[PDB]
This record gives structure tokens, sequence and C-alpha cells, in this order.
């Protein structure tokens, strides 16, 4: 039926669009990987040979220095980490900075997802709904100080989302000390729910307990640019769904 | 008005519940996390004491350690990490495990992203309904070898998921040689799209390039996990939706 053509050609496209993404990253990502190994193989070869450390203690010190690696961001398991770890974990980020070391806390986390997503889901929905409606009747109040069609509201919402994604690589410039494009692409791969982690927040000179205002603000940011996110798929994504 | 009530009370809720979930998580793990940050102190101290290791020359043995931890696991940037990248992103996982380093790549990332994530959600929402169908079909021919109710198609649904999610584990077990309950922990944390990366697969021993088997059943195993999970959003989360 038209149902089963549908999926089909869904999965096809999808299928073809995965093997062009991984064309493209191979072709664009070889080299550099290859010299980037090279340097690094380079580089610990002349440490090695330099302080003539033994090969045993060598996966020590690397094991120590990658269970070491949050440990010095600073306290990561105080009130404002359990809440930034308890936000990530309900949004579905996996920023991955920190773990739980524990089972009962690994099957508490477990069940708090389970517990929180579709919480977290609902409230994004009717915050979007509501921001939506907001923002139609702030678009006919000013046309009529000056009927609305989709693509207005579409353009609207796309340069809104702009916008917020400009004001944000912008804050994250100025606070983390970070560049343009990356403070840019490291708000994209948040607001999207993807969590990569090579970037991550509140991570510096202890900044999860001296600057109350700085999380404050971060907080407020995710939240607004989540809402915004989920807005727009309901405007332009949902009516796909059913 | 009734909106407006209801969207109140899912905020306060959520700020509960995230209050709830981080004085939890705080006071379970402060003191394992001191205990780590102390054990972990001491043995660095110990092996720099040992091997008079310069303090500038740590900080450049850390970074090159970092930097070169996803070169240990073989080259990621093949056709098959380039496939599984793809795949992480298309998904919204974001294990973490490889990232771009060049900004050409990180905008060609950006936009392969925006242009995947809403055909991969409707893709496997079309998939979900249907197998929802053909569930439905099949536990009416059952029940009259042997109309259904709402409770029935939950409760087969949840045994569904039950039982993929320790398949799952018990192979993930089997062939990365984990406990099964951290593979149960990483199936979940990979089926919820969350992305710790804390566990990741094809990262052992140069899977991704002598087996091509076992890549492609995780491949699959992901997929069919996927398209569970969804088909139980729309049977329970998505009714609450619109
Ligand atoms: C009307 C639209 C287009 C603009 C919206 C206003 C923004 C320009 C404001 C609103 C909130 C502000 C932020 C609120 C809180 C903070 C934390 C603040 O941090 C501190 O004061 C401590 C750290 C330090 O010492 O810098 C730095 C400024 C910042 C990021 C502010 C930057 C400017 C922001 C984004
Ligand atoms: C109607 C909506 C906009 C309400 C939003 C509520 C916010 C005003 C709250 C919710 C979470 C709060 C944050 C949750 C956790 C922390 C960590 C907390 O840190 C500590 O308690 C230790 C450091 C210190 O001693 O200050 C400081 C306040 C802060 C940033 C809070 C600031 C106020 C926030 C952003
Ligand atoms: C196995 C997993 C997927 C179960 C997930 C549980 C959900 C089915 C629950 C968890 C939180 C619940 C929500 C929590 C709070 C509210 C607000 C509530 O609003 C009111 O009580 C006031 C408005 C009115 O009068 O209806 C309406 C139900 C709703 C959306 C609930 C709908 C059902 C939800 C999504
Ligand atoms: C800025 C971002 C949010 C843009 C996202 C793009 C979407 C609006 C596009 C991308 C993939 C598209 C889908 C790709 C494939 C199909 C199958 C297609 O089915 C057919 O062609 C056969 C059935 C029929 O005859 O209609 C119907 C449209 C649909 C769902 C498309 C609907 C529009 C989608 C979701
Ligand atoms: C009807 C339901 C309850 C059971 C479904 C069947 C499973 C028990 C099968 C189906 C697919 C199988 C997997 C398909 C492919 C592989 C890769 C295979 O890897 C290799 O052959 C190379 C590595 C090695 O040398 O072990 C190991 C078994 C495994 C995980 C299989 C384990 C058993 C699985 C999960
Ligand atoms: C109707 C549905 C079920 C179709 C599903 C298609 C699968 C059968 C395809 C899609 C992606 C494929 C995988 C994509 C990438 C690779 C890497 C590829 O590795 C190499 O080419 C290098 C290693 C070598 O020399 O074998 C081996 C095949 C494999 C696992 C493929 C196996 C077959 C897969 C799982
Ligand atoms: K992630
Ligand atoms: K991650
Ligand atoms: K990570
Ligand atoms: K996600
Ligand atoms: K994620």
């Amino acid at each position: 039926k038209r149902q089963n053509v549908r999926t089909l050609s869904l999965i096809v496209c999808t299928f073809t669009y995965l093997l062009v993404g991984a064309a493209v990253f191979d072709a664009l990502e070889s080299d550099h990987e290859m010299r980037e190994e090279e340097k690094l193989k380079a580089e610990e070869i002349r440490i090695k040979g330099k302080y003539n450390i033994s090969s045993e203690d060598y996966r020590q010190l690397e094991l120590v220095i990658l269970q070491s690696e949050p440990h010095r961001a600073g306290v990561q398991w105080k009130f404002a980490g359990s809440f930034y770890f308890a936000i990530t974990v309900i949004t579905t980020i996996g920023y991955g900075h920190a773990a739980p070391g524990t089972d009962a806390g690994k099957a508490f986390c477990m069940f708090y997802a389970v517990l929180g997503i579709p919480l977290t889901l609902v409230m994004f929905q009717s915050l979007g709904e509501r921001m939506n409606t907001f923002v139609r009747y702030l678009l006919k109040r000013i046309k009529k100080c000056c009927d609305v069609s989709m693509e207005n509201m579409v353009t609207v919402g796309f340069f809104s989302c702009m916008g917020t994604l400009c004001i944000g690589a912008a804050a994250f410039s100025q606070c983390e000390e970070w560049s343009f494009f990356h403070a840019y692409y490291y708000c994209f791969i948040t607001l999207t729910t993807i969590g990569f982690g090579d970037y991550v927040a509140l991570q510096t000179k202890g900044a999860l307990q001296k600057k109350p205002l700085y999380v404050a603000f971060s907080f407020m940011y995710i939240l607004v640019g989540l809402t915004v996110i989920g807005a727009f798929l309901n405007l332009v994504v949902l009516r796909f769904l059913t």
C-alpha cells in the first residue's frame, strides 16, 4: 500500500544519505587523522625515550590520567554537579563528563531517565506550543500596527533560532574564552541533544562552585534553546508524523 | 486556562524531580568521588616522585594521552568508522569517541545533522507504527488460536523491550567480554539516545576492520532497538502529545 512504499522510500533515502555522509567524512578526515596519529606517536616516542619510562608503567599512567580527567575540573558530584548531571540525563544530551561508578547509582540513573524522559518531552512540547501561539499573536499585532501564512511563521522561527544560536555563541565565547565558530558549534550540538562531549561548559577553574550566576544563565539558556527547538520541530516536523 | 495550569504543573513536577535526583546523586556519589580523587592523587604523586617527571612535561604527557586516546582503538575514520560516526550523528546518540578536527568538517556535520534528523525521526515513527500493527495482528491470531485491550498491548510492548534488552546485553557480554549488568546498562544507554560514551562498542583490537559480521550485527541490533523504542513511545507517550 501507500504506507509500505513510503517507508521503503524513507529507508532507501536514509541508507543513501548515510553512505554519502560516510564517504564525505572519510575523504575529509582520513589524511588529518593519519597526520595526527603520526605526530602523536612521534611525540610519545620522543618523551618515552627521553624519560626512559617503563612500558608496564606507561599503561598505569594512561589509566590514571584517563580516570583523573574529570577530577581536574573540580568536584563534579556536588549540588551543582548533580543538578547538571540530572539535567543532561533528562534531556538525553549525554555529555559524558561525569558518570556513575556504582551499580546502584547506575540503576537509579536508568530508572530516573525512564521516569523523566516522557515528562520532559511533554513539558517541552507544551512550552513550544505556547511559544508558537505567543509568536503568532505578536506577529498579528505587529502586522496590525504596520491573516498570517505558514511561510511567515517558518521564517520567523528560523530567524529566532539563528538569533538564539548567535546570542549563545557570543555569550559562550565571552565567558569560556572560546572561538566564535567553536562556540556556535558547541551551542548547536547542545541544542540538538547530541552531546559529543568535546566541548563542555562549567568545567574551567571550578566555575560550578564559584560562579552561581553563570550556572544559572547556562541553565536558562539551555532551557530556552530546547524550548525553541521543540517549537520549531512542532511547527515543521510534527506535521509529518500523524 | 487549562493549558496554563497543566504546563505550570509540568514545570513544577520537573523542577521537584530534578531537585530530588540531584540530592540522591550527590548523597550516593560524593564519598566515592572523594575516595577516587584521593587514590588517584596518591598514585600520581608516587609515580611523579619515582620518575622525577618535570611539572611542565606532565601537562604535555596529559595532552598527548588525551588526544591519542581514540587512535589507540585503530583507524576511526575509515569506511566503517565514518559509517558509525554518521549513524551516531543521525540518531542523536553522541558517543564522542571520534570528533571532527576541521572547521569545514564541523560545518558539514552540522548540516548533515540538520538535514538528517527529521528524516530519521519520520522513518522510525513509520517503522514503529508498522511494527505495532504487525504485533496487533499477531496477538489477534494467537488469541484466535487459543478484541484486544490497550493494557495487553502495553504489556506486550514492555515484554518485547525487556527481551530485546536482555538479548543485546547477553550478546555484548559474550562479544566484548563485559559484565551482564554493564552490558545491560550500555544497551539501555544506547537505546535511549543518551550516549554517555563510557562504554563504546567496536573499539577493541580493531574490530571495525577485522569483524564485518560483528559490525553488521551491532548496526542491526541498534536499528531494531531504536525501532522498538519508537514503537513503545508511540504506543504510550505520543497519545499525550496532541
Ligand atoms: C534582547 C536580546 C537581543 C538580548 C538579550 C540580552 C543578553 C545580551 C543578556 C541577557 C542575559 C545575559 C547574561 C546573564 C548572565 C551572565 C553571567 C555573567 O557572569 C558573571 O558576571 C561572572 C563571570 C565573570 O566574571 O565574567 C557574565 C555575563 C552573562 C553571560 C550575561 C551576558 C549577556 C546576556 C546574555
Ligand atoms: C520560572 C522559571 C524561570 C524559574 C527558574 C528557576 C531558576 C531561577 C533556578 C532553577 C535552578 C537554579 C540553580 C540550581 C543550582 C544552583 C547551584 C547553587 O550552588 C550552590 O548552592 C553552591 C555554590 C554557592 O555557594 O553559591 C547556586 C544556585 C544555582 C545556580 C541555582 C540558581 C537558580 C536556578 C537557575
Ligand atoms: C514507561 C514510561 C514511558 C512511562 C512514562 C510515564 C508517563 C505516561 C507520565 C509521566 C509524567 C506524566 C505527566 C505528568 C503531569 C501531567 C500534568 C497533568 O495536568 C493536570 O493534572 C492539570 C490539567 C488537567 O486538568 O488535565 C496532565 C497529565 C500529565 C501531562 C502527565 C501525563 C502522563 C505522564 C507523561
Ligand atoms: C529545517 C529542517 C527541519 C528541514 C527538515 C526536512 C523535512 C521537512 C523533510 C526531510 C525528509 C523528508 C521526508 C523524506 C521522504 C518522504 C517520503 C515521501 O513519500 C513518498 O514520496 C511516497 C508516498 C506518497 O506518494 O506520498 C513523503 C514525504 C517524506 C515523508 C518527506 C517529508 C519531508 C521531510 C521530513
Ligand atoms: C528468537 C530469539 C529469542 C533469538 C534471536 C537469535 C539470537 C540468539 C542471534 C541472532 C543474531 C545473532 C548474532 C549475529 C552475529 C554475531 C557475530 C558473531 O561474531 C563472529 O562470528 C566474530 C567474532 C567471534 O569470533 O566471536 C558472534 C555471534 C553474534 C553476536 C550472534 C549471536 C546470537 C544472535 C544474537
Ligand atoms: C532490509 C535491511 C535489513 C537492509 C540492511 C542492510 C545491511 C545488510 C547493510 C547496511 C550497512 C552495512 C554495513 C556497512 C559497513 C560495513 C563495513 C564494511 O567494512 C569494510 O568494507 C572494511 C572491512 C573489510 O574488508 O571487510 C564491511 C561491511 C559492513 C559491516 C556492512 C555490512 C552490511 C550492512 C549491515
Ligand atoms: K551524547
Ligand atoms: K558523549
Ligand atoms: K566522552
Ligand atoms: K538525544
Ligand atoms: K544524546
